């Protein structure tokens, strides 16, 4: 194709810029086995949470002739750690896409990111409904995995090519060579055909541990069941705390306390407690859209009062009447599957049906859970559905064997009386209340928390959670909601997106806007004072109260101060209402906040949670908890919990490793241990939960197409032994590390 950088002139090129990284040209051994010159990039990524290089041509490259082509890099890690690279490609209009992949130590390989062609011809997926696809051609090269952003850049002007390492726990070093563009090979018209075998596995790729028959599955089951004796790790108290104490005052419920400078939970009997475990201990998210649909008059409709969003509903039992009306809605989906059972087949009962979807080519449709089918294959039936009871018992035996102290978030309520391991409960506050927007809402619109109907719904949410947990001492506490779009950290406008978007609306029929207006009047009194403040020329408060377009205003210190007031009042009201509901129906139990992702934790909102929540919860998909990124915790002095993290890999058939990437199954375990060490060393954290128990389906979970290697078990319900070992290493030292 077209060689951009081969480094053979021994220069570090002046249009490649470095950020917290040292670059030089070094002879190394390339893919063709010959010594060659490459760019050695030693990133100072232990110290700095963003490191990397950026190629910035003096004028954007005009690549418009490349109508079907990819960008290639030869890359390899050097030293002790694999490197997850983020590739960010930015065009001359500011449009960006992000791909990512693991870069192992050892053998150099070629990595490519498509610029145009093939499968590039709130939907983070490719057309298929997979977050990232199998390759559209066969080669030994590795495809950069799709993450997010604009599929089709303006190729007549590529402005920036960025490779970065972010929030690492270690210095990372790579060698890079042969940066080039190549036309795409012809597209394999079968690239999405026959992806899945009868077990839910990658049909086209054999890999270590793959199941090739029913008897191998039974052999896997027999080996494991032989080792599970139901026994907890040593010195765990009844409720999974630390028997060696010091023993503290016992209240009969889980609670928080600072134990010699380190925040802890304290179990119902008074023993120090630290929460470890897995999220999604349920079957709801294990189904994948098959491509078929049913007659709508055969489908039960959602009640408007239901507290449970569609994504979190139990797998729906599909009726024979429904199945009789089966028709093809997506040929592309349907051709993915080598095996799906007839309605007559004993495994037909693992069909599901979703009535909505966040992302993907179908808004609704038939889905099949291969994991669930494999439970039945593994454990059989001694009575209808007995494989589900057996799954739960095995699941609990596993967690105790593996040393986990809890069942994490989104545990099926059938586990809530297990009375062998504590669990975390959850509810979602959903309904018909009025909404507001941040201007970039990810999962859905934000609630208008000043609408009385929002409180009516928070109350019903808590009521139902309360009826599920039956005031049990086994419930560590209650998460409410998840990853709400309180505002992105990219810029002041993004962060204050809720105030900005809401200010643009009228006060009439917008209760959050009325609350905001009240605060600004009390601050400024007259319209002329507000005019001076905001640089506006409004004729009256009445005019102000019709809505003002402040999106257009650059954010000044005055504007920032006013937006901060408004966002604080919004978050205060949210947490106040949710906390009041939880305390009303579950007065004994901890309220665990709203699970802030890195893209939705503006400090005004964190502060509001620290006021009402007993434990502030954050989701953090990174290689660990970097010092500077989490220094703000000292200010709040609140016990905190990681609700989600994970590390995935692509050596066990998955097309997508997940959010954070390892070189292999063993490397996943090593990265789990590094992540958990950073939680364990942090004095504000009282636990961390891994998302999630099982891999997502190879062809994408029905809700939004995530198709990640993020399980402790694969589609066949076989544990990843490298993850088991890493969890046991961690779980053996959680208490000795925190207490001494
Ligand atoms: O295009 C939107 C993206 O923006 C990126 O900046 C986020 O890191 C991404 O974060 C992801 O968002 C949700 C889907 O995967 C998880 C990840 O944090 C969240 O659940 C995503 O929000
Ligand atoms: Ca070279």
């Amino acid at each position: 194709s077209h060689m951009l950088f081969d480094f053979e002139n021994d220069q570090v090129p002046s249009n490649i810029h470095f950020l917290n990284a040292r670059a030089s040209i070094e002879t190394y051994t390339g893919i063709n086995g010959e010594p060659s010159k490459g760019l050695k990039l030693a990133m100072q990524s232990k110290q700095h949470s963003y490191t990397g290089l950026a190629i910035v041509p003096e004028q954007p490259w005009d690549w418009s002739e490349f109508t079907s082509a990819s960008l290639y890099f030869d890359i390899v890690s050097v030293g002790d750690h694999s490197t997850q690279f983020y590739l960010d490609v930015t065009d001359q209009n500011g449009a960006v896409f992000t791909r990512s992949i693991d870069i192992p130590v050892g053998k150099m390989q070629s990595y490519y990111a498509k610029l145009s062609g093939h499968d590039l011809e709130n939907d983070l997926n490719l057309a298929s409904g997979l977050r990232s696809n199998p390759p559209t051609w066969t080669s030994d090269d590795r495809q950069f995995v799709w993450m997010w952003g604009v599929k089709n850049l303006d190729l007549s002007g590529i402005a920036k090519i960025s490779l970065s390492v972010q929030s690492a726990m270690h210095d990372k070093t790579v060698i890079i060579d042969n940066i080039r563009i190549q036309p795409n090979p012809p597209q394999d018209e079968n690239f999405l055909v026959g992806l899945v075998d009868e077990f839910g596995q990658n049909a086209k790729v054999d890999y270590k541990g793959k199941i090739h028959s029913l008897e191998e599955l039974h052999a896997a089951r027999d080996v494991e069941l032989a080792e599970l004796d139901g026994k907890p790790m040593p010195s765990r108290s009844k409720f999974g705390g630390w028997l060696a104490g010091p023993k503290l005052k016992a209240t009969g419920y889980f609670r928080t306390e600072k134990i010699n400078g380190k925040w802890m939970l304290v179990d119902p009997e008074g023993y120090p407690y630290f929460a470890t475990g897995l999220d999604i201990i349920r079957l709801s998210n294990s189904s994948t859209m098959t491509g078929y649909d049913y007659d709508q008059a055969t489908v039960a409709q959602r009640s408007a009062d239901d507290v449970t969003p569609e994504d979190s509903k139990g797998l729906m039992a599909v009726s024979e009447k429904s199945f009789a009306t089966r028709h093809l809605a997506s040929p592309t989906r349907a051709a993915m599957f080598n095996w799906l059972p007839d309605y007559d087949h004993p495994l037909a009962n693992h069909y599901n049906y979703r009535r909505s979807a966040h992302s993907g080519p179908l808004k609704r449709g038939e889905a099949y859970s291969f994991y669930s089918a494999n439970l039945e294959r593994k454990y059989g039936e001694t009575y209808p559905g007995s494989y589900l009871d057996k799954w739960r018992e095995v699941t609990v035996d596993r967690m105790l064997n593996w040393g986990f102290t809890s069942l994490g978030n989104w545990t099926d309520p059938a586990y809530y009386d297990n009375n062998r391991i504590p669990f975390f409960a959850n509810g979602w506050v959903i309904g018909d209340f009025k909404t507001v927007s941040s201007g970039a809402d990810f999962w859905g619109a934000m609630p208008d928390v000043f609408d009385p109907e929002f409180k009516v719904r928070a109350m019903e949410t808590a009521r139902v959670v309360s009826e599920e947990i039956k005031n049990s001492p086994w419930c560590v506490g209650v998460f409410i909601d998840n990853e709400k779009s309180f505002g992105r950290p990219d810029s002041d406008k993004a962060q204050y997106g809720i105030p900005i978007h809401t200010l643009g609306r009228p006060s009439e029929g917008v209760p959050t806007r009325q609350a905001f207006s009240k605060l600004l009047k009390a601050k400024y009194k007259t319209i002329a004072a507000l005019n001076n403040a905001w640089g506006l020329k409004l004729s009256s408060w009445a005019e102000f109260d019709l809505g003002v377009d402040v999106k257009a205003l650059p954010v000044t210190d005055t504007l920032r101060a006013d937006y901060s007031m408004l966002l604080s009042a919004y978050a205060d009201q949210y947490f106040k209402v949710v906390h009041g509901a939880v305390e009303h129906y579950m007065p004994n139990h901890l309220y665990l906040g709203a699970r802030f992702p890195d893209w939705g934790m503006p400090m005004e909102v964190v502060k509001a949670a620290a006021k009402y929540a007993d434990v502030v919860s954050y989701n953090s998909y990174k290689e660990g908890l970097p010092k500077q990124k989490w220094a703000f915790l000292a200010e709040l002095d609140k016990p905190s919990i990681i609700g989600e993290f994970h590390i995935g890999a692509m050596d066990h058939g998955s097309y997508h490793p997940g959010l954070i990437h390892a070189a292999s199954q063993a490397d996943r375990g090593e990265m789990y241990k590094d992540y958990m060490q950073s939680v364990i060393d942090n004095p504000y954290f009282v636990g961390a939960h891994w998302f999630q128990y099982m891999d997502s389906p190879l062809t994408g979970r029905a809700y939004d197409g995530e198709n990640y290697n993020v399980g402790f078990v694969d589609v066949t319900d076989t544990p990843y032994q490298e993850m088991v070992d890493a969890a046991k290493e961690v779980n053996a030292k959680i208490y000795t590390e925190r207490l001494g």
